[PDB]
This record gives structure tokens, sequence and C-alpha cells, in this order.
């Protein structure tokens, strides 16, 4: 079965109450911070990612992804999440993602290292 720069930049909110603050660069960079409303997390965490900086103009969304490692000055959950999805522009803009969250585990426990979920981001709370 296998601009965005202007549209992605700013603050987004997911269905869990988490907050994403991101700047999209002209050549595909995403940089910013993330504050999770759930899990072993407090305060903001560094976020970095990439997006398609020259997406198709045929009605398709804009592919992107980013990562947060859940370590900051306050806590370290020994885990990292990566969101993969697309930005869909317009009056009801969305970033629709699926997200993998991997914890450091022993080798014996590796089969239960990684969650899969889905987060939908909107520009209004
Ligand atoms: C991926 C989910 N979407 C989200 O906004 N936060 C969740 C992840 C929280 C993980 C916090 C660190 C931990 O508990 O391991
Ligand atoms: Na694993
Ligand atoms: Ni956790």
């Amino acid at each position: 079965h296998h601009t965005a720069e202007a549209g992605i930049t700013g603050t987004w909110y997911n269905q869990l109450g988490s907050t994403l603050i991101v700047t999209a660069g002209a050549d595909g960079a995403l940089t910013g911070t993330y504050e999770s409303a759930v899990g072993n997390a407090e305060g903001s965490y560094v976020l970095t990612g990439r997006y398609d900086s020259a997406p198709a103009t045929d009605g398709s969304g804009t592919a992107l992804g980013w990562t947060v490692a859940w370590k900051n000055n306050y806590r370290n959950a020994h885990s990292a999440s990566t969101w993969s999805g697309q930005y869909v522009g317009g009056a009801e803009a969305r970033i629709n993602t699926q997200v993998l969250t991997t914890s450091g585990t022993t080798e014996a426990n590796a089969w239960k290292s990684t969650l899969v979920g889905h987060d939908t981001f909107t520009k209004v709370k």
C-alpha cells in the first residue's frame, strides 16, 4: 500500500492535553519543545524532527516526524517517543500522527519496550 513551513510553525495541542511548540525551517528542519500532559514527564523537553519542505500540491498532506527523549532537568523516564504523520492545512488544520514510545529495557524484556499510539494535534486547545 506504500506553505508547510508557515503552516506547521507554532503551537499545537493534542487530545491528551499535551503541548507542542515547533519551528519549521526552510530546508526541512523541525525544532522546538514538547510538554506532555501524561506519563512520567514534567516541564518541557527538547523536540527535533524533519518535514517535507516541498510537498505535493494535489490535495495531499505534508509528511513529517519528530522525536522527544524524555529527559530534561527535572526527570528522566529513560524513554523516547517518535511521532510520524502528516500536516493537513486549512481552517481546521491538523497534524495527524501515530507515535512509538520506546523505553530502555533489559534484553529479556525487549518485547515490551515499545508502545504504539495515535495523537491528533490542533491549533486550538
Ligand atoms: C506519546 C504520548 N503523547 C503524549 O503527548 N505524551 C505521551 C508520551 C508520554 C511519555 C512520557 C515519558 C514516559 O512516561 O515514559
Ligand atoms: Na523491543
Ligand atoms: Ni512512562
